[PDB]
């Protein structure tokens, strides 16, 4: 999984995932499935953009969580949007709402429901992606155009297929 993660993901993404796990008392080399899951979730957050023109999305994920909260505060003060109780993944400057991104090896609908229960607030948008080319979003609002989401689904499916050829997929699917 390590050898796969180092080869499959960008070195900056690998460095961020190593920090997040060591920060939470877990080592990248034993809980290898968490290593790959954190790398994949980070990548999806980076691709969550229409890829053109303005900086529509503030990426909250992948940053020092203490510092990321000050950014959420600054947005809420300027925008007036209610403050989320849990640190979201992105903020949409066009729709003026926070986004929680989910990447699951389980089903998109059951993973959305768990997120919605935990989020509690109806204001934070939820967008779930799977490794099987499916997605689920709040009120069927997928935020991005279909080509941007197609890039994410194909990348996730590509990750899924690359793991499967190395016999790593089934264990990665069961770790969740
Ligand atoms: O998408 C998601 O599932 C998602 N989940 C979380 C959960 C909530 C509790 C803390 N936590 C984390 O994973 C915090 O990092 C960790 C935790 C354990 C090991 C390594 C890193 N946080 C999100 O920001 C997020 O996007
Ligand atoms: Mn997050
Ligand atoms: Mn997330």
């Amino acid at each position: 999984m390590e050898d796969f993660v180092r080869q499959c993901f960008n070195p900056m993404i690998v460095e961020l995932a190593e920090k997040a796990m060591k920060e939470y008392g877990e080592d990248p080399k034993i809980e290898t499935n968490k290593f790959a899951a954190i790398c994949t979730h980070l990548e999806v957050c980076f691709m969550y953009s229409d890829g053109g023109s303005k900086h529509r999305f503030e990426i909250i994920e992948g940053r020092d969580r203490i510092m990321a909260w000050t950014v959420v505060n600054s947005i809420c003060n300027t925008t007036g949007v209610e403050k989320p109780k849990f640190l979201p993944d992105l903020y949409d400057y066009k729709e003026n709402r926070f986004i929680e991104i989910g990447v699951t090896r389980r089903e998109v609908h059951i993973y959305y429901l768990e997120k919605a229960n935990k989020i509690k607030s109806e204001k934070t948008h939820i967008h779930i992606f799977s490794f099987t080319g499916e997605e689920m979003a709040t009120k069927a609002d997928y935020t991005l155009d279909e080509e941007s989401r197609a890039r994410i689904k194909t990348r996730l499916f590509t990750i899924r297929q690359e793991m499967a050829s190395r016999s790593l997929w089934d264990s990665f699917r069961q770790s969740e």
